[PDB]
């Protein structure tokens, strides 16, 4: 599965897709062979920074006080202050809304207990448990990475699908992004990309094109 094959798949996925009145995203899909997904160690749940980003930036919320909140404000992010944590635990409807509206959460490390007690019941099952940072952290670099980040998640099945860009990006960009995703698999298993059984590219409402 070389770059030429990937470009061909992206190109055809783009061409086959019917026009729709929204900007469609590119999705990359892979099945795995000869990997025992019954062993938890073989499962993948890994963030990947896409070199050209997602198409539209991921939305990030920050749970923090003091200078963490200041930084979040300076970066234009949703801020959830310490007082709001208990409130959101009460108002789970609102918490669901906030969870849906964001792709990643960053949290002041010392707030993790409070977050687990009150918000984790909603965030955890959605895979949006916050990632902790030290209270003195400069979060700008992390935020910039997360804006371009997608998650590869197989759960317990030899399959994943992941966002790799949108149609306003170039084919070359989509392929770079797909390569970044594949590198996770390459690094994960002893024989790496040997374990790719079949791979596909599609636009949101277009057909899946096999690589
Ligand atoms: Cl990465
Ligand atoms: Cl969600
Ligand atoms: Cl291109």
């Amino acid at each position: 599965m070389d770059r030429e094959a990937l470009l061909q798949a992206v190109k055809e996925a783009r061409e086959l897709a019917k026009p729709r009145n929204f900007t469609q995203s590119f999705e990359f899909i892979a099945t795995l062979k000869e990997i025992d997904m019954r062993k938890p160690e073989n499962r993948i749940k890994t963030e990947v920074v896409l070199p050209h980003g997602r198409g539209k930036e991921a939305k990030i919320a920050v749970i923090g006080t003091g200078d963490l909140a200041k930084q979040a404000e300076e970066l234009g992010l949703t801020v959830i202050r310490k007082e709001e944590i208990e409130e959101l635990g009460k108002n789970k409807r609102k918490l669901r809304k906030i969870a849906k509206a964001h792709d990643f959460f960053i949290a002041q490390a010392d707030l993790m207990p409070l977050i687990g007690r009150y918000m984790g019941v909603i965030l955890g099952p959605r895979g949006k448990m916050p990632k902790p940072v030290p209270a003195n952290a400069n979060i700008k670099p992390l935020v910039e990475r997360l804006k371009k980040t997608v998650v590869i998640n197989t759960r317990d099945k030899p399959y994943f699908q992941v966002l790799v860009g949108n149609e306003k990006m170039t084919d070359e960009q989509i392929v770079d992004n797909i390569e970044a995703v594949l590198n996770v698999v390459a690094k994960k298993y002893e024989k790496g990309l040997y374990h790719i059984k079949d791979a596909y590219v599609k636009l949101t409402m277009g057909p899946a094109v096999k690589v």
